[PDB]
């Protein structure tokens, strides 16, 4: 017996990927699912539908609710600031009455074993799930520390709802392995979860612009030194002053290591024959990947440590979004597997206290390398056969068919 399992992503990319990498994972295990989306989102699923048949993969698309706050066309985070989530969680919860009236068609045979939605979305999902007395597994791309330290804040904000509500949930689903911070994930079990499932299943890996992916990947082989590039790749919303743009331009000319901008500029883009600017869509997990890329500059959401931990690259982290600092905390503070290199969101970095910084960060000797290494060999253990996340990903397909 293997489980039909009603998806819900949330439609921003930190959440989306991963939980479709998921509901990969799922499908490689017997299970039968079918994807709820928004229509802007149909295009994701695309990757999926080309691995699996109709059989077993199934799409359910529902107009997007519409909501004065949100401009038309928009059906997803990626387009819009972030104070505007709360506008995106008042949207998706008027598809509570379409979800029910497709599921009460249904022949009650056909209806899931379970619903495995975003931790995001859970306040409807879980009215949706006890109404047809169905399992509600919650899933979050973030990890027990930032669960933990957000859970316990006495002011929620507008979080309150979806965590109380995934609090409630049958059980939660996270992108994290369980030794890379244990502590964390028992106090989220018994202190943040009424039941007390938890299961981390991560690394969740791939199922795999102004310059094409295959450019890239040739002068990343031009490069004759392994571990040698360092990437610099910062992720949506938060974009830099001209004033921050132009600290970290004069460190990585001034620093005269081969990089790999991914983004004003000035002058330089030209001038420095090291150095490679991307403009748009970046193969970001090929070049992390990559012998010759040894230092990766991020804001340290949880997606880029993971990337920079599997690829096996020094992260120079820049946090400035909450999720960043909690991930500082841990990957810097207490693993010291990390190098801080900004503070916040204002910060302007002096041109060669980072150049000095960057031209050293790749070589494999600094202790924050080999702390990484050895954690990135703990996360291979955590997703082969006999790992704690394999064996999560079996056990937790076992149980949605209960």
């Amino acid at each position: 017996k293997k489980p039909h399992v009603l998806v819900i992503p949330f439609p921003q990319s930190g959440h989306m990927v991963p939980h479709l990498d998921l509901t990969h994972q799922i499908l490689l295990r017997g299970a039968t699912v079918t994807v709820l989306v928004t229509p802007k989102n149909s295009s994701y699923l695309d990757a999926l539908r080309s691995l699996h048949s109709p059989e077993h993969f199934k799409t359910l698309i529902l107009p997007f609710p519409s909501h004065p706050c949100i401009p038309s066309g928009v059906e997803s985070l990626q387009q819009l600031p972030l104070e505007a989530i709360v506008h995106m969680f008042d949207a998706l919860s008027r598809l509570h009455d379409p979800l029910v009236d497709f599921l009460s068609r249904q022949p009650p045979s056909d209806l899931p074993d379970a619903i495995l939605g975003s931790s995001f979305l859970s306040p409807w999902i879980n009215k949706v799930a006890d109404a047809f007395s169905i399992k509600s597994i919650s899933f979050l791309p973030i990890n027990a520390h930032s669960i933990s330290v957000m859970w316990a804040q006495e002011d929620r904000s507008f979080f309150n709802d979806l965590e109380t509500a995934t609090t409630e949930s049958y059980g939660l689903v996270i992108n994290s392995f369980y030794d890379l911070e244990p502590e964390f994930v028992e106090t989220v079990k018994t202190r943040f979860l009424n039941h007390h499932r938890i299961w981390t299943v991560g690394p969740l890996l791939p199922f795999k612009s102004s310059i094409p992916p295959a450019k890239v990947s040739a002068w990343l082989d031009s490069c004759p030194e392994d571990n040698s590039v360092v990437y610099v790749g910062f992720g949506s919303q938060i974009r830099l002053t001209a004033e921050q743009t132009a600290a970290l331009a004069a460190a990585l000319e001034k620093s005269s290591v081969r990089f790999i901008w991914a983004v004003p500029a000035g002058f330089e883009e030209r001038v420095k024959e090291k150095g490679l600017v991307i403009r748009g869509w970046a193969p970001q997990t090929m070049i992390l990947e990559h012998r010759a890329v040894g230092s990766y500059l991020t804001h340290l959401g949880w997606g880029s440590v993971l990337e920079g931990m599997v690829g096996g690259v020094m992260l120079l982290a820049w946090p400035m979004q909450a999720d960043h600092f909690f991930n500082t905390t841990l990957i810097v503070d207490k693993l010291r597997a990390a190098v801080r290199v900004g503070e916040n969101r204002d910060s302007v970095p002096d041109s060669d206290k980072l150049a000095r910084i960057l031209a050293e960060s790749a070589r494999e000797d600094l202790p924050e390398r080999v702390t990484l290494m050895k954690l990135r060999e703990k996360a291979m253990e955590a997703i082969k056969e006999g790992g704690s996340s394999y064996k999560n990903l079996d056990e937790l397909v076992a149980e949605m068919c209960l």
